[PDB]
């Protein structure tokens, strides 16, 4: 009784809820995760799949057949959402748990627009015959996005707060009653490698791992209920260094790697007891200072937002063509 | 509510029972720890103190006045023990907690001789008017020394199992009902630096820290009651990387350093929940293989034993002179 095997994928599945970071059933079928996650990039990617081409149409159909009478932008944005939901719908058939679908990132600094879109996406899922509880609406972790999550969570729409790079986002998310957070580990790494002069890190010193660890400890030791889900890893090293965590979402590439590795897997994160009083509320002004004060988190949020919004438009360009071919 | 300050010494005192690794009241008075620890080296060292010279006599006196009628070895070994106890006695006056006094390390591979000596040392403390519960008898963590600790602990003599370098020693100690273990962190470091080709380590990758962490987690997650007390540090980095631990014993040099540092101190070790079943008993044969199989722990135990036994004889040489001057 030191660890208890088979291989690392199987091993991890026993101390941590494993989640596939992909839009593609093929990967889900092969790895049999309990949740899955997508995002604008992964949706763009999945949309390029041959077997998924049918889903683009069924989206335009729905968009059109519902919308008998055309707003070249408004109507594009309805096909966009439907496609994401269709793709979610497909993965859902093959997983026992939950799906994470992300709102249009262009909405990131606008709380009300964000909540509108979340309810929208939920409704679209209800239409497809899916209980809202099978769903996590993913929102970039800006102040505004967290305020959104507050409102939604208060009426039982569950949120995945993503692009999380910092303690301050963590505290705020939790203070607002968020269901889950998805800190972007690999990206914290990327930033430090490209900016620090240290440019080799090991699992322990990996600043993403260090960050997600502080947060995890803070959550459990303070009784906060928000699920902690590491995401967006550069390597197995980091995933391993987090083994024990509530959940972890993992690329099919890294997923394959884990399954192929037969070495034993030491648990690193543990159930910790609640022993500290819930702390002073983190104010907007304090949040914003914290966040401006940390170069890497300041950079990496903005950039992930830029990147995801960009992928929204390139996704839209491609949908526009299919649009005009009628 | 992130951390809650004053300086690092004071900070650590709040998440961890702080212990001074020294024989000298001057250091105890200055740092006001709750426990203290000594060992053959520290006793040899303390014995060189001017203000302590009186204690060497009072030891020879007692040895002689009790022993009206001289065995040149046997009688030396009685003055030895008394001196350690006298020195413990002195530190005890200035600490609210417990003292750790180590048996003659030459006894390390002999269980019965060891238990005899422990009871002896306890009795000597009772004579000085001290409840046995104020005392931790320190024993090298060989199989034999652990078997000793079993016997003693079963009759309520409490043990500090020291020179701990490995998981296997940890499991065995705990399975035998040991009160406390003192893993030698700095020494694990020393070994790796001198043997691995990696020769810079940071707090996270420090193999001592890594080891003591695995153990700590194993203890708490498995319900075992043995106190974990990191010891014998090369630097503040390691002590910090362990902040939260049950206790930590620390040199006055490192103690000074901690007090002088005003940066905030993040807690790293937390109260973890008991969730796993007590594991299969670790057999002698399995212990001995584990231990032979790990170059560093195999080296470092033997060597710490050699070193401590050596310090016993050099301590004795010096006592022999004071002996013959009558």
């Amino acid at each position: 009784g030191m660890s208890a095997a088979k291989n690392k994928l199987e091993a991890l599945k026993a101390m941590t809820t494993v989640v596939a970071d992909t839009g593609d059933i093929e990967a889900i079928k092969q790895f049999k995760p309990v949740d899955a996650t997508t995002n604008p990039s992964l949706i763009l990617k999945a949309a390029k799949l041959a077997n998924y081409q049918h889903l683009i149409e069924e989206a335009i159909d729905w968009a059109l057949q519902i919308k008998g009478n055309k707003n070249s932008q408004t109507t594009l944005e309805n096909v966009g959402d439907k496609l994401a939901v269709n793709i979610g719908c497909e993965v859902l058939t093959s997983i026992p748990g939950v799906i994470s679908t992300e709102v249009d990132a262009r909405l990131s600094f606008d709380t009300q627009a964000t909540v509108a879109k979340a309810r929208k996406l939920i409704r679209l899922y209800q239409d497809a015959g899916i209980d809202s509880d099978r769903i996590l609406i993913k929102i970039a972790s800006t102040w505004e996005g967290i305020q959104a999550a507050k409102i939604l969570e208060a009426e039982g729409i569950h949120c995945n707060l993503t692009l999380l790079f910092h303690f301050a986002q963590a505290q705020a998310c939790a203070e607002a009653g968020t269901t889950l957070i998805s800190p972007f580990v690999g990206r914290i790494l990327d930033w430090y490698k490209a900016n620090s002069g240290q440019s080799e890190y090991s699992a322990s010193e990996d600043p993403g791992v260090v960050s997600v660890t502080e947060i995890y400890n803070f959550y459990k030791s303070h009784g906060f209920k928000t699920i902690v889900m590491g995401a967006s890893f550069r390597n197995t090293g980091e995933i391993e260094e987090l083994a024990g965590c509530d959940r972890l979402t993992i690329s099919p590439e890294l997923l394959a790697q884990l399954e192929a590795d037969t070495s034993p897997l030491e648990q690193k994160l543990f159930p910790i007891k609640e022993t500290k009083d819930t702390p002073e509320l983190l104010t907007e002004a304090s949040f914003r200072w914290a966040m401006n004060n940390d170069p890497m988190a300041h950079d990496k949020l903005a950039d992930g937002i830029r990147r995801f919004a960009a992928d929204q438009v390139t996704l839209e360009s491609m949908l526009s063509k299919k649009i005009s071919q009628r």
